């Protein structure tokens, strides 16, 4: 109720309804026009909520208000007025888009970077003791400094491409089979170690820019897949010690994967090295 800090005046925002960017389970995204503090025009990206009807309980992302880093996406604030929810404009769009674009030129050295700036937000959240539950290439965004933002969490969190999910039936959950830490797709509970899983296959996702993880297995045999020690294969182009890297993101025992704050070190001296 206290969220009065967060309000934004709407004759203070501009909504171009007439121009989609992002069409998610719970509601479209819009280009929009943000007036801010200073009186300097800004865009940036408007989500609607339309379709959850009843409840409220969604606003309990509202923590997202607190948290303040470069590799994570912020909240410019809320608009009431179908609650609204007004986010920076990123000028790439999602990661795994923007790499698998082929009029893009994305280097090594940039995808081993990005693979960094992810580690570093996730470093952030862990620390705050948040777990994602859905990091993946395709819930990153870039902007146009080409800073990749942490995203699809909090106000933000929404399914953007249903291809990849199932849906448990029994609680509602979304499951991103293909990202899942093993221990994930047995229990169904998520951990900062399991967010450490995926974190390896978002890696891998970079390196091949933007393939799809296990296109020969089937989501049912994922699970005996992972059982029996097969793994994703080393990309053409990944250097060896990354893929030495993702290795240790996907260890059967949860305790023995790195911590984010060691992932942030292998990863920047290896974005030096060279
Ligand atoms: C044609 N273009 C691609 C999309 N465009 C944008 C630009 N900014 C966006 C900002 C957000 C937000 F800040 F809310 F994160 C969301 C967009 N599209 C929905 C979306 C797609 C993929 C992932 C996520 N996400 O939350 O991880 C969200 C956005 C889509 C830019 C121009």
């Amino acid at each position: 109720q206290a969220v009065q800090h967060v309000v934004i005046g709407p004759s203070s925002l501009i909504v171009h309804f007439n121009e989609v960017i992002g069409r998610g389970h719970f509601g479209c995204v819009y280009h929009g026009t943000l007036l801010d503090n200073d009186g300097k025009k800004i865009h940036c990206a408007v989500k609607s909520l339309n379709r959850i009807t009843d409840i409220q309980f969604l606003t309990e992302g509202i923590i997202m208000k607190d948290f303040s880093h470069p590799n994570v996406l912020s909240l410019l604030g809320i608009c009431l007025r179908s609650p609204l929810v007004v986010l920076p404009y990123m000028k790439h769009g999602d990661l795994r888009n923007f790499i698998r674009n082929e009029t893009h030129n994305p280097t090594v050295k940039d995808l081993i970077g990005f693979g960094l700036q992810v580690a570093k937000g996730m470093k952030y959240l862990a620390s705050k003791k948040f777990v994602h539950r859905d990091l993946a290439a395709r819930n990153c965004m870039l902007d146009e400094k080409f800073t990749v933002k942490v995203a699809d969490f909090g106000l933000a969190r929404d399914m953007y491409d249903k291809e990849y999910y199932s849906v448990h039936n029994k609680t509602g959950a979304k499951l991103p089979v293909k990202w899942m830490a093993l221990e994930s797709l047995q229990t169904q509970k998520f951990t900062t170690k399991s967010d450490v899983w995926s974190f390896g296959v978002l890696l891998w996702e970079l390196m091949t820019r933007g393939a799809p993880p296990y296109p020969d297995v089937n989501t049912f045999d994922i699970t005996v897949y992972l059982l029996q020690g097969r793994r994703l294969l080393q990309p053409e182009y990944c250097p060896d010690p990354l893929y030495e890297v993702m290795l240790k993101c996907w260890h059967p025992k949860a305790e023995m994967r790195p911590s984010f704050s060691e992932l942030v070190s292998r990863i920047s001296a290896i974005f030096s090295t060279f």
